[PDB]
């Protein structure tokens, strides 16, 4: 019985188990629960608070994986079974998972708390790509994860009913950041440096932290990768997640108590098979269940609480990949495929261009092709294929990103921006996806240090620098080696110099304006044109 | 005669005509101007057609230019050689049905290709008398055959009460189509080969130009065609039959008058009067927009150049055009606010805004707001000379370049050869700021040869560069190739084609070839903005 692996929380004891980092041990503690499962009557429900236990909690081992929908475009490609569900589905899942260095830090150590992505329909904290041990050992972070409700059983809403509020995958997640306000300190951490971090959904997540209040006394820091609160796909109204859920509903045989308590006797795949069935059109990065604009958690559209907010005291990191849009080409897009160059023609391209922006008018969508067709080549397929990643990528990452910074620099914040450019050498999918979205998380994550898995020398470098500035902000609000000259330096992102920084092998090179004009495109004009 | 120089007797169709020996540089040459094409166009005869001269008797004097038509004259900058340089050189009247000859002296032995010459000025302006327009170089260096003919302008060439008898419109393009057809009678006279004819102009020159390869009756006058920094089509050259009833009535009104009673009003009216109104009569405040300009009328022009050029069979024809670099800064100081000749013209992002209204005066709301997206720098969209710099682009693009693009695409896609240029060389003489850039109208003075004048200051460089111009100009006027077919080490300036969009820069390195006549932004006025339109 290791000393350093067992600890007393607020509910009782765990115990954890030694893992083995390249330089060194690290203490881990998994599947500490965090809420009551929520099953049964409480299936749509806010979480509860775990009850007390009795004895030593064994959290040696990762929970299960929340009930989600598993993906099977390319069955056994380790580019997609890397996102698939590594444990066991279960409505009971709400699950946080902490890694410490070993011994336990002597001070108080600054906390990351990562939120997976998946769309708000998927996602894990147990994945490879976000093993905590690394950041624990090379830079005594403390790190924790926690699993979070997806799909119908996250983000199922019959606004202004009592028993499906919605947003309760959101509530999971203020949950677990509750959770390490009260208990973190057992681990080391300190309750007083917080930084959140997540990607994608994950993102947006952290930018709905941001923009509710009962979040705000929870953490100090944020980093959004590859996603925003804000934009086409993190949320919807009050109005269309009633259309959804009560379409839901019908498609499964199902007033909101008759038609939830309904809902409530379904077996959870009953749900999962007609997830898909609820979207108004044939789209790409577009996902039924999301987060909802209540009035409640969401006080007003993110829009409106990001243009009116106050971010005196916020330090914010955001960034994106130099191919936000190529992964979800083949995902729906006639042409694409990860098996050929997926050179595709002027009229797959204009077919293409209504399923990435399907809210697009006959108009809008003009207005789009227009924008991204190289006229000096009309017709050239390479040019074609990377436009039509270009449209996906900045409509929904790129341009709601230089939106967000904006705005949050503009009042007050602390922003730093980046553009993650390095292609993993092991990367599975073909060249012309370039840096596709979600392939920087396993260089932050700092997997490059685990030899035995080939990648290259310069790469664990990268990953080395990458872990460097992530912690760095989080124990400063600043990402730059405050003792270390010559670098050049990570300027803050302003609304007048647009500074930004390229993620690559190469030393840090500054540049300013994040894809302006195109950005310009769809958050200046684009509005106006829908609205008339 | 006895005595004088059996070189400057020449006969023509009306009569007989006595000619002036004129110094060039390089020795002399053989002008006639003052030649009378039409019956003098006053009285009962305002507003109509052209009538052919009848003959006269004698040998009519052809040594001095002869008047200008009647017009608006220039008084914004009183004094200022820029503007002064474009204003009347003559006489104003009516009566101003008269065109120009320079050939080689003595005349040439073999018949000569013939260039001819329509002037500029918005349609309510121009003379070709003007010393930019001066032949004798063309002739001289070149031995080409040059011919200029004065048209009628504003009101008196284009006021047109659609469907009348006695105002049919676009008579100021029947005066040019009058002129062609003297030079195919006549122009063998003079050395002049009638099947070598090719026409050149700039601005509303060049959309004239463009407009009788658009009308089947002037086809059959020429063969070749020049269009400087101006196309039929676009948003400036042509208007529709009501606009121009909606015009001619409001003028009327102005001025104190079915469509008999009006125009037998407006011709008891002096010219003066009808000058005086004619900028009274725009539905905008606006800049390159002109009163009285050509009229779809179904007649001359069957449909709109746009649609015209879209859908015409274009195999046989092969056609030079091109654009200076700077098309729109010139029409700024005539009413955009903020802008002027004696300052920087440094500008808000208000006063932008403000000057894309003037300059897309048709622009609705959205369109406008889109202009200012596209044209707006997001790095820098308050820094005042940016500001400055794209108000002039949008100006320029709007009404020249993108016009041109559009024209050149149409008529590549469709058999033409086309040759396409973009003049960026600042005269060293220039007398406009140099935020300016290179104007509107500042290539003329090049192609025509006036550097060679050792008297008009130019550089030596500009000498050079002159004759450069010349040199490409006459050889497509003589084979529609401004190559050199000897001189084939020095670079070779392709066709422009839908495929490969290959333009040259005209500037004194030699040519580079350059692809994409502004391709991204002239997608946004030609493909883009119409259809915020069908919206």
């Amino acid at each position: 019985e290791d000393p350093q692996l067992l600890v007393r929380v607020r509910g009782g004891q765990l115990r954890g188990i030694r893992l083995k980092a390249p330089g060194g041990p690290v203490s881990a503690f998994l599947g500490i629960p965090f809420a009551e499962p929520p099953v049964g009557s409480r299936r749509f429900m806010p979480p509860e608070p775990k009850r007390p236990w009795s004895g030593v909690l064994d959290a040696t081992t990762f929970q299960n994986v929340c009930y989600q929908y598993v993906d099977t475009l390319y069955p056994g490609f380790e580019g997609t079974e890397m996102w698939n569900p590594n444990r066991e589905l279960s409505e009971d899942c709400l699950y946080l998972n902490v890694w410490t260095p070993y011994p336990r830090p002597a001070s108080p150590t600054p906390v990351l708390i990562w939120i997976y992505g998946g769309g708000f329909y998927s996602g894990a904290a147990s994945l490879d790509v976000y093993d905590g041990r690394f950041l624990a050992q090379v830079e005594g972070a403390v790190l924790v994860s926690m699993n979070y409700r997806v799909g119908t059983f996250g983000f199922l809403a019959l606004p202004g009913s009592r028993e499906a509020p919605g947003n309760v995958g959101l509530l999971d997640q203020r949950l677990a950041l509750q959770w390490v306000q009260e208990n973190i300190a057992a681990f080391g951490g300190d309750p007083m440096s917080v930084t959140l971090f997540g990607e994608x959904a994950g993102a947006a997540s952290v930018g709905m932290h941001i923009l509710s209040l009962p979040s705000r006394s929870l953490f100090h820091r944020a980093v959004l990768q590859s996603g925003t609160p804000n934009g086409p796909w993190a949320t919807v109204s009050a109005g269309e997640a009633r259309r959804r859920a009560t379409l839901l509903a019908r498609l499964v045989g199902c007033n909101d108590t008759e038609l939830i308590a309904c809902l409530r006797t379904r077996p959870a795949q009953d749900l999962v098979d007609h997830e898909w069935h609820v979207l108004p059109q044939e789209s790409i990065f577009r996902f039924s269940f999301v987060p909802v604009v209540d009035g409640d958690f969401l006080s007003d559209t993110p829009e409106a609480l990001i243009n009116t907010g106050d971010f005196q005291d916020l330090q914010v990191l955001v960034g994106v990949v130099k191919d936000e849009g190529s992964y979800f080409l083949v995902y729906g897009v006639p042409g694409f495929s990860k098996d050929n160059e997926s050179l595709i023609s002027r009229a797959q391209f204009l077919a293409g261009v209504r399923i990435g922006v399907p809210q697009a008018s006959d108009l809008a969508a003009e207005a789009v092709v227009l924008h991204y067709t190289d006229w000096l080549h009309p017709e050239d397929p390479t040019h074609l294929r990377d436009a039509m990643s270009a449209v996906v990528g900045d409509h929904n990452v790129v341009c709601p990103v230089a939106q967000l910074a904006g705005r949050l620099a503009a009042q007050g914040a602390r922003v730093y921006a980046y553009i993650f450019e390095h292609r993993a050498s092991t990367l599975t999918w073909p060249l012309w996806m370039g840096v596709p979205h979600g392939y920087e998380i396993e260089f932050i994550f700092g997997l490059p240090l685990d030899p035995s898995l080939n990648y290259t020398t310069e790469e664990r470098i990268f990953a080395q620098r990458l872990m460097k500035y992530w912690t760095n902000f989080a124990r400063t609000g600043d990402p730059n080696d405050p003792r270390d000259s010559k670098s050049p330096q990570w300027p803050p992102y302003t609304t007048a110099a647009q500074q930004y920084v390229s993620l690559n092998l190469k030393p840090l090179e500054v540049r300013r304006g994040l894809r302006a004009q195109t950005c310009a495109f769809w958050n200046r004009f684009l509005p106006k044109l829908l609205s008339a």
